[PDB]
């Protein structure tokens, strides 16, 4: 495996070995061929195997109790049997080294690539103020970072780091006495590396490929305007386990960042790049026949996934990644200059300074997901660079051209494909659109244990109105939204997201009018909306064309569906019974059918 | 609406109502139209909207993520809110008053069948000494942790607590029996009591087999799910009209205060100690009941006093003998009907003709309970003729509504015994390669396949899990073998587990299980003891010495049963069965395996 370096790993294994000395063993029927081991110690739990399903949403779409795909959504095994699963099958893998030529296109790619992201902004340390203000307004947390005992065990390992050593910053992909640790270790990463997020080095004008703050309203546009520039098809390859494939070349490239900071800044960033992302201590769970096990693992490569920091480092190699394949297909780079240890910065710099901002403009990047539409289709067969970079695409053979799409409507990107909707008064809308079994499956999914009767409906509030406002061209997803606003008390604000997703703004967490809501988004503050006259009634708010919804995954056609439209008011009714006697509002007065 | 009999149900409230004054308060926003309401106090929630899956199980049956009834079978809502949709929806019904005909029918037939039912067998008072051997042995009474029940049945200050409600009892008084609501030592120790005391009136009716198909010719206790097939066929052989299975929607909600008054005439065969005590577990507990229900509330959880006059109580004792005694009773009510010995007219008048009826019961009554097959809701019924389908005035008047079927629309009969539906499986006559003929249990396989790929809440252990796998991959290759892809996933299991590991945990709650599974010996040894050896119904007893001799159901028959034969994602799987045995056995460890897949050499 990992021959690892003890002189970085060596004191925050100590204080693992030392904090459950009692139970601590070397395990010799350990598993791991590609990670290091360091030994196990006892716990349990840690997960569950079935997920909490939401009563009020589960009621309101009974024809979906049938439907494979959204029954799937909510089996997940996070016991030691499932997470041992996942990690022997997709991060328990090794990725041979990229050969001496295609190291040196990736070097003058990166090195170009940062000093083009850096021409405006200029990297700044994140503040403990800064820190504290996310986590108030981003919903345990809130009162750690109101302790003062949280910030002197961040400013302990801090003054660590500044010495070139490493005691807590431990990661496991899985009381005060462990989470205020949790905490300070995204803090360290945030104060050297959040500025890539906080001062949007990936938004669209900084970055050209990116689009960091844009959001899923927007992303459909970004794609039609790529579909406009002359070129081959646009090509959308997903990459099989991207953060397992994210070799010890990408962090020496992805670090270059350094080179632009302040001495004060560069200390602490080369600090969390040198220990904690090129050299990583993390924590796995085992069940074993007797019961449950805790092993210590390292790793050199691989990105860390819950890490800051990695939705931009893996939107800068993927930019990158993406140029270089871009270079192989316009015939700049061959199978020599791969083989070739004294390759020619020349040839590679000259397409850069005069190709690559354009090139740029040519992409959608966002962390793993990029869609490419190159000058012509000889990227297609551009594949010499991409597997020798360990970017093996996903559920393709090796050698297989990638296929590339002439319909951007077509072209999948952060989980979304993108409709182009017409008006009754001829004014076009630019739609997020993914199969809707995906979002009746992820709505019906109540998020945490025991949870009151009153974050249930609040929850299964903030999907419709998430639904009336992305996916009201959904006829399912509109009748089932007016149907849960209906049956929710009208005052009761959605509480908890409905999504991580970065591309996510959150308009539908209010009390506010979902057509007003509407209007702000699609209308008033659409860039892409030339004539800003307002929408008044939902009669006028488009919807897929029949056989477009059906594709995507709607149950209108089916005698089940035209049962459940027809029979809504009595389970609305009785989701009212159930919560009591509030201030409830019929929207099904909407064209009723 | 409920007009409560404080008297009896009083005592029970005011002690809930001491225990939790803090919380304790009326709330005049309950939901209860049909059952009276006595108050509420504040509670930390309880149950789970979601249940727990069996890696092994799931790991071993790919092509089944995407079957949807199987993904159902996980879906269960215990939550306050799950608790509150399913009593709204059943529970808190009321059903009208049989007419005094109906009324007098039924006690007749109850008389009749209670006195047949007592020729050979006395009614018995059950013993401390038999709850504790049964607790410890874990047998079968009222059918995830029974250790604490273990526990209990050994301080004599839970015996202690029982003598005092006993004593109350002796006193036609009730201090602590309350049902809870589905679907802490000190609240524990009176659960079991409660439990206990039901026990000792009432359990005879199991311990000494009362509903055994000897004893009372209907009746299948005892028999278990391997010969109820042979029951049917033989049914079947009948002089008659067609075979019908009808379903009653929520039965337990259905038994009115006319069958718990039928009910209770079993006391009369009791000598006056026992008397005593089941006059009171049917009179306090049965004909009045106290229950603990759930609430959601925006604010938290509310547990909730309500009570009843009517309705059979799901958990207790008794509730599997009373059950398949009333439906006795309402079957040859309904067989009268059919043979015009009951009219609408007899159903109306209430000075009502004992006479046609006696002559009926004493004449016919015995033959036309070896028509049927009755265990508990479930009904097998094979009359003379086929007017029976529409013999429905007393069924419906008695308030056993059929479940999904209009009001007045007569009964669907089967011609075919194998179709007929029955404690929850269908029966299949196989041929074997030697020309024997079996008689198999079955079921939709999506059934069984979503069953066992449920880790039973408790046991979360990768050993509790694999071991439960085990116990599914057994039962699967008794009961099920004639299923194609039962025999090849049951192989999997068998071939991915520790091949010492002890099958653990119940598959199923099931008075027909046997569970001859939870075993470490020879399946196929275990195979020929049930269906050759031991089968009544097996005159050649050759033995099978392969299970490539042991049948399978028709492949047309298997595929409309729910096989995946013939189906591409099927094929990928049994081919590649082997690499998904390898991970579990990785995931498992460095154990003792046994390959079963060459049992098939390798199909
Ligand atoms: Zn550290
Ligand atoms: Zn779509
Ligand atoms: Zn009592
Ligand atoms: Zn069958």
């Amino acid at each position: 495996p990992e021959t690892p370096n003890m002189d970085v790993i060596g004191e925050r294994i100590k204080r693992i070995k030392e904090e459950h000395n009692s139970t601590w063993h070397y395990d010799d029927e350990n598993p791991y061929k590609t990670w290091a081991y360091h030994g196990s110690y006892e716990v349990k739990a840690t997960g569950s195997a079935s997920s909490m399903i939401n009563g009020v949403v589960k009621l309101l779409t009974k024809p979906w109790d049938v439907v494979p795909m959204v029954t799937q959504m909510a089996m997940t095994d996070t016991t030691p049997f499932g997470q041992q699963r996942v990690f022997k099958e997709k991060v328990d893998t090794r990725t041979p080294r990229p050969l001496p030529g295609t190291r040196k296109v990736m070097e003058i790619t990166a090195e170009w690539l940062w000093r083009t992201l850096g021409r405006n902004k200029r990297p700044r340390l994140c503040t403990r103020e800064e820190f504290t203000k996310k986590v108030r307004t981003n919903a345990s947390a809130k009162a750690a970072v109101e302790d003062e005992e949280f910030w002197k065990l961040v400013d302990r390992e801090r003054e660590l780091h500044k010495l070139g050593k490493c005691g807590s910053c431990v990661y496991n992909m899985k009381s005060r006495a462990i989470w205020y640790m949790w905490l300070g270790v995204r803090y360290l990463e945030f104060e050297a590396l959040g500025f890539l997020n906080e001062d949007h080095w990936f938004s669209r004008e900084n970055s050209y490929s990116g689009v960091e703050g844009e959001g899923l309203h927007k992303l459909g546009y970004i794609l039609r305007d790529i579909s406009k520039i002359p070129g081959g098809a646009m090509y959308a390859d997903d990459t099989a386990g991207w953060d397992t494939r994210i070799t010890e070349d990408d962090l020496h490239n992805e670090e270059k960042i350094i080179q632009q900071m302040d001495p004060e800044h560069r200390q602490l960033a080369n600090a969390i790049f040198k220990l904690t992302y090129q050299n990583k201590v993390v924590k796995v769970q085992r069940p074993t026949p007797t019961g449950t096990v805790m092993d210590i693992i390292s790793r050199k490569d691989q990105r860390g996934s819950g890490q800051v920091g990695t939705y931009g480092l893996n939107t800068f190699t993927n930019m990158e990644a993406q140029l270089v394949r871009q270079m192989e297909g316009e015939g700049v780079l061959t199978k020599a200059d791969l083989e070739n240890p004294h390759l020619l910065e020349k040839k590679i710099t000259q397409w850069l300074e005069t190709k690559g901002v354009e090139r740029l403009k040519r992409m959608a990047i966002s962390g793993d997901d990029c869609v490419v539409k190159p000058i012509d289709d000889r990227f297609a067969n551009a594949l010499l660079a991409l597997n020798d970079m360990g970017k093996v695409r996903k559920d393709i053979p090796q050698w297989q051209p990638s296929k590339g799409w002439h319909d951007w409507q077509q072209v999948p990107f952060c989980s979304h494909h993108f409709h182009e909707l017409i008006m009754k008064d001829g004014r076009k809308l630019v739609v997020p659109c993914r199969p809707q079994d995906e979002l009746i499956g992820r709505a019906r999914i109540s998020q945490g244990a025991g949870w009151s009767l009153r974050e249930t409906a609040c929850l299964g509030k903030a999907y419709a109105q998430m639904w009336s406002l992305m996916y009201f061209h959904r006829r399912d997803l509109r009748l089932a939204s007016n149907a849960i606003c209906s049956a929710v008390p009208v005052h009761w604000v959605p509480t908890s997201r409905t999504t991580w997703s970065i591309h996510a703004h959150h308009q539908w967490m209010t009390t506010e009018d979902m057509l007003t809501v509407w209007n702000r988004v699609w209308i008033e503050e659409n860039p892409w909306m030339e004539d800003k006259t307002p929408v008044t009634t939902w009669e006028n708010v488009p919807y897929l064309g029949k056989r477009e919804d059906q594709w995507c995954g709607s149950l209108i056609g089916l005698t089940s569906r035209a049962t459940w439209a027809q029979n809504i008011p009595t389970a609305i009714q009785q989701v009212r019974s159930l919560i009591g006697n509030e201030e409830f509002l019929d929207y099904m007065p909407s064209m009723k059918r």
